[PDB]
């Protein structure tokens, strides 16, 4: 029975969203205005006779600012369509998006759903300017344009709402009904969610002046309901969405609930004194059968927002029937209260009741009754001490759940009423459909910063779409993120499109430093649970441990010899795979350099973490048993082509490594390795002889063999289940030859990264290189086209860096998922174009 | 959760009504045709180019005849308001009453009723004319007569409905959308009693360009649908009305059941590839919840109503979904059957599915199928067999429940299916609200009687609305009324205006013949009961049996003396006044003449039926045994101003009565009598002696004073509850002084009728005055403005009478219950006047 209003929106007279409208309302704010000179204007059809032909009374009216303006793009919608379309539909359109953003859903996760869209609309300016526009004007786009129930269904389709969809007229009760319509079908089953809500606009004069001529325009242009000075209503243009849902369903699912319709009634007035008199016996049925379906009694319902428009024939009446209904039945002396909207941004028509239950539920979330402002003295044809019926005057502070009453009549007598009982380091990660959306949507989040971060970071990650065009602000707290978000080119920026396939690249030397997951194992759980199951692996080679070397124990060793600090950084390159697998980053393939290929051989699973980690610890031991002390190596920033050649003469050395087209890397004899050095500093080039006591890949390394093929024989490598692209045989691995022979050959032979690299990139359709190691020494070498996505870098290694690094690859459209690290913030930062006829 | 269909009404391009419809459907008739030349010119608009401006490829469409025509005064909507009103409305509320009395029920009997209604309306093409017009044109009856909402709501407003009211807008989908929220609401119990329909006409040509622009509109005008040559379709207009209720409501009530709605559903094709693409999934969704919510299996489904465009996009999904949805499932090989109406009369748009519902309620109605007309090759985009579906080429008797479904598609994607299971002397009496209207609804009655008419006579009776203008035929059964409804000048004919106030008139002599009441005896049960207790209350006096005299037994008197004919009247009036009260005819006063004062003194309460029979029974003993032989009578066509000058002379005369200011009745001596009789035949004058013995209201009846005050002592007269207007007193009598010398006062006085007609028609606001008699012999002596009602004549005295007395006095106005006298009749002959704007 009881229906979770979860979320809202509205754009009303003076008010952009549901917060402006509030701050409206409790301020006493009146948005009614001369008309828009922009549209149509206002003297011209002006005429203080009632009966001028095709003139009204009326010069003023409650008005959107910028019914013309609508961010097309967005919905996908050409120009030409969006010129053909009605602004009732365009509005409709971003409110529904928005009130949906407002509850905290993404909208684009509501594809197949059984939501429901129920809208108020009834009238048709746009399409009374085509038909003014005559024959020829007619398009393709014209009739859906214009037909009211696209409306609803056009919000149906872009959203890809299942459930049913439909617009309904029964004037201006329309919005009050469509929500009592979406309820029912929330009871039924028939939606398990529901977008009510209503538009109208006032896009011609030709609906003011037939208001006039109809007779209910205050001539001096504001509506002094159940005032003495009720000269008539006053116009106005607007719409509302409430998202719906059970409350049952809503707090099962968590959401924000901001108000429970209790119940609601429709009627008709039947036979009325006349079809647009209004029936104070219909009234007082709707009241009663609403009251009673929301299992209410008079003492509960504190306030009621009045049809009230200041017509001097529909207040008396709307006052009696409140009073038999309502009035009477509580205390005499304690008043039911009684204000209209209207007072504030007149008459909106077909969305004239959403607007009532707009402002009942930011009364009830606010606690406050907001005042009716056109009141000095009481109506004299009420009789409002009889009817215990009292005009909220002031702001009233709303000290038993609050109940209101929405009242929503048509002028066709179709009366509605609906009872609102009350309710019963992080990352904020930001997105849009383009640049100057995302700025924008990065200034309207700084705005709002200038909270809990974490329920925002909840919110953005969940709770809204994940466009193309991306930003990520990282803080500590609220106003590190705050602060952070102003200056925003120093946000993680990035933009979502070719990604095609993920490499995990698992690099060789040069990534490590003293404490590397030392603050990683005390921040990530994954990380440290990894990091001791590869402690695990190693412990029956190694003699020291290895969290007592991360952590830099006293009697550890410090990383000096190749021994240790070749398999601490095989687990920590394991362990950080594991932690990038955890957070929605799985490699579709592999690919290693040098010592980084056994790491990978894991994350493949080629190798076992018990092969694996014998294979680490037994060629680094071999290494500091033989190759130590008596090698050297050298980082030359110039192509393999003239380094093969330069070479000449040096029969003791040989290219370790051609990371790119434009650093390689030679190995072999120190003097050699100096002598070379030294005659790159003489012709002005880079040299950068690498900390490094053997030389690897050199020929050297034959003097391990007949220790390696000793140590590594009993391997059993199987097939991988990540790809695995070797370095070495420079190609795929897709059978299981990772023995012990391998891993001479791997650390014998040249480590051909940059062929990896361009294969990889050009042929099978990897664009994001994600280098999993402690330190970035490979990404500066990719070609310039792949992303290259490090991890920890030397002295940022823990949850900071963490966060950053997962930020830079989910803005670069990564499978990042922020549950693992983590509230009325701002909805979507609409680009909107002047579209018309 | 099951719905009975009670009424329908149609009105489509070829049919008037629902059988109608059934006959063009069962003839395979086409209704589609040029263009009509009264509205638009088909071909100025026409071109073969689809790109060309402001034109049409379609020169083609179901057209309803006379859309400007409505009668307004039937619907009290004044000339100016009706030309401006949507002829959709005026089609919705001539449709409304016409479904209601389909049903069997007086549509002016739902006054203040929670009545749904629940209308589907999507076109404008009024509108689009009054925008045209441009500024100026608005006047006060613009926006109601052109607001959709109204459609509703004017129905609620003229037939006084108190149930909700609203137009759903969901395109093509929007009159099934209309009836599942009917059905909702009768299963919510929120209504009693809907109207679910649906309206489209095709006012202007800007909805054909609209329509061919969006493209789908046949170049040959016929919707081929399912077929190979699927061109499109055509536009067509009509509309369409449902009465629904709860089949348990309508069972109870009595109501005749046509089908029952099983089962609904609603959805939108949400992200369809486009959003006027239709999407077989989403289509297959409703289907399957739509049976679901039915508790239907394919099996029992044998027909689906299709929405059947002849689309060539459109049909090869509806098939598909119609194949994945029903027809695997079903048995192979005997497949689903499948057509459309839009084969018969084309698009009804917003229409559509309530005229694929009435026909689908029609089918089952008539247990068959319609064909489908446009098919010769099946679609070869239709894997037929594979669906196991087939087109209904032919009309198939349809030989387990009948079962069909029916679809309807918006170009908005909003999905509708809904499940149709088939359903589990008298008078006739026609009224109308003109002479024109009267004489059109006998002549329609007359061409339905071209049958049980007593449940004719009950549909008539109860079912419908009795207006100012009556007529009653009264025949022996069905031909003798259709005989009788030939040469209708024959027919009771009345207006039912001024009745104010009723009189019954108990008469005094002259009234009598041998068998009156006998054949009453027999025929009317409550004149048995009456005659029985008169019977019981003279027996105590008369020595001889009442029904023997009635019944003209052997031993019983022939009424040729006083003391037999006097009581024996006194009893036929009671009881006749009884009769009249029985059939609910209560008199507002009674007055009587001479000893019809008696009477009248009964049937106001005043004397009780002992003392009334005692008062009888010895005044005409006295009477016999004095007066009888002594003296005479002897009416006069004369004023008794004149005749109290000619009583000079004649002592032994009087004025006996003044009946009326033409006739009156001297009383006296046989010889002077005679006398007077011969000198009024020598002016040549109208004389009429009274065939009776004694001298009433003379002189002589102080003979028998010393007799009544002997015999009339004990009476116990009480306070009269009718009025009692003396003719003796020639006043009211207020108190109890009805005692023996009254009775005395009464026959020796003279009879002050005419003062007592016309003191009670010019004062007392009396205008109808029902002789309660044997036979009539004061009516012809009423003043000409009172209505004068006899009850029975002389010969004429049995049912036949009884009944013919109770239609005159009922055309005449008069609470003539017609239950105690008591299928797909005529409705109501509209005097449709063209109204434009």
């Amino acid at each position: 029975e009881p229906v979770a209003v979860v979320g809202i929106s509205c754009r009303v007279p003076g008010a952009r969203d549901p917060r402006e409208f509030w701050e409206l309302l409790a301020a006493g704010g009146q948005a009614v205005t001369d008309v828009p000179a922009d549209r149509w204007n206002a003297g011209d059809f002006y005429d203080p006779d009632r009966s001028a032909p095709g003139r009204s009374n009326s010069r003023w009216g409650g008005f959107i600012e910028d019914v013309d303006r609508f961010d097309a793009a967005f919905f996908g919608i050409s120009p030409r369509e969006a010129a053909e379309m009605d602004p009732q539909q365009r509005l409709a359109l971003e409110l529904g998006w928005e009130a949906l953003e407002r509850a905290g859903i993404d909208p684009s996760s509501l594809t197949g759903t059984r939501t429901g869209v129920f809208a108020g609309a009834i009238w048709d300016d746009y399409a009374t300017l085509k038909h003014r526009q005559g024959g020829a004007a007619i398009t393709p786009h014209t009739v859906t344009g214009l037909h009211r129930g696209i409306i609803a269904n056009r919000l149906s389709y872009t959203l890809g709402l299942r459930g049913p969809s439909m617009v309904v007229d029964s004037g201006q009760s329309s919005s009050l009904v469509a929500v009592h319509l979406a309820c029912e079908s929330l009871r039924r089953g028939e939606s398990e969610l529901a977008l009510a809500g209503g538009v109208s606009l006032n896009l011609v004069p030709d609906s003011i002046i037939g208001a006039s001529k109809f007779g209910g325009l205050s001539p001096d242009g504001r509506a002094y309901t159940f005032d003495a000075r009720a000269n008539g209503y006053v116009r106005g243009e607007g719409g509302g969405f409430v998202v719906l849902k059970r409350l049952s369903r809503a707090v099962a699912d968590g959401d924000p609930v901001l108000a429970v319709i209790r119940g609601s009634a429709v009627n008709n007035g039947g036979a009325a004194q006349g079809m647009t008199t209004p029936d104070a016996q219909a009234q007082e049925a709707v009241l009663r059968e609403a009251h009673e379906r929301a299992g209410t009694a008079p003492a509960d319902v504190r306030y009621v927002e009045l049809h009230g428009t200041g017509t001097p024939v529909g207040d008396p009446i709307e006052a009696a029937a409140l009073g038999a209904a309502l009035g009477t039945g509580r205390p005499a002396g304690q008043p039911l209260l009684v204000g209209s909207v209207k007072t504030n941004i007149g008459h909106l028509e077909g969305a004239a009741g959403i607007a009532g239950l707009i402002k009942a539920v930011l009364a009830v979330r606010g606690r406050a009754l907001p005042a009716s402002l056109n009141y000095e003295t009481p109506n004299p044809a009420i009789p409002f001490e009889e009817l215990n019926l009292r005009v909220n005057t002031e702001y009233l502070p709303w000290e038993q759940r609050m109940v209101v009453g929405v009242s929503s009549f048509g002028m066709g007598g179709t009366n509605a009423h609906v009872v609102l009982e009350e309710a019963p380091v992080v990352p904020w990660v930001v997105s849009a459909k383009s640049a100057a959306a995302l700025d924008a949507q990065i200034e309207r989040l700084a705005a709002f910063a200038s909270v809990d971060a974490g329920a925002v970071a909840r919110v953005l990650a969940g709770g809204r779409a994940q466009f193309e065009h991306r930003a990520v602000v990282v803080g500590s707290g609220p106003d590190d993120l705050a602060a952070a978000l102003a200056a925003p080119e120093g946000l993680v920026r990035g933009v979502a499109s070719g990604v095609g396939r993920v490499a995990f690249v698992f690099p060789g030397q040069g990534t490590q430093w003293a404490g590397m997951g030392a603050e990683l194992l005390d921040s990530s759980a994954v990380f440290a649970a990894a990091m001791a199951e590869c402690e695990a692996a190693l412990s029956p080679y190694v003699d020291w441990s290895l969290e007592a070397v991360v952590r830099q124990a006293p009697g550890a060793p410090t990383l000096e010899r190749v021994d240790v600090v070749q398999p601490v950084t095989f687990a920590v390159m394991v362990s950080l795979a594991r932690v990038w697998q955890h957070h929605g980053v799985t490699p579709q393939a592999v690919v290693g350099h040098s010592q980084g290929e056994i790491a990978a051989a894991y994350v493949a699973g080629a190798l076992s973490l018990d092969d694996a980690a014998r294979v680490v610890t037994l060629r680094s031991k071999s290494i500091a048993a033989h190759l130590a002390g008596k090698g050297g190596m050298l980082s030359l920033a110039l192509s393999e082509d003239a380094v093969l050649e330069r070479l000449a003469g040096f029969d003791g050395l040989s290219v370790a490594a051609v990371n790119g087209p434009t650093a390689t890397v030679v190995s072999g004899d120190p003097v050699q390795i100096e002598e070379l050095a030294r005659a790159c500093e003489a012709d002005g080039v880079r040299a950068r002889v690498i900390p490094v006591d053997y030389a690897s890949h050199s020929r050297q390394v034959e003097i391990i063999e007949s220790e390696l093929a000793e140590v590594l024989a009993g391997l059993s490598p199987q097939a991988p289940r990540v790809p695995f692209f070797s370095t070495l045989e420079g190609a795929w691995i897709t059978e299981p030859v990772l023995d012990g022979g391998y891993w001479y050959r791997n650390l014998r032979h040249r480590v051909g990264f940059a062929p990896a690299v361009e294969t990889l990139a050009t042929d099978e359709g990897f664009t994001h290189f994600v280098e999993v190691s402690a330190h970035p020494v490979l990404t500066m070498a990719l070609p310039g086209t792949v992303t290259g996505l490090a991890t920890l870098r030397r002295d940022n290694g823990g949850q900071d860096r963490l966060v950053a690094s997962l930020a830079e690859a989910w803005a670069n459209g990564l499978a990042v998922d922020w549950s693992p690290l983590l509230s009325d913030l701002p909805t979507y930062a609409f680009q909107t174009e002047r579209h018309w006829l």
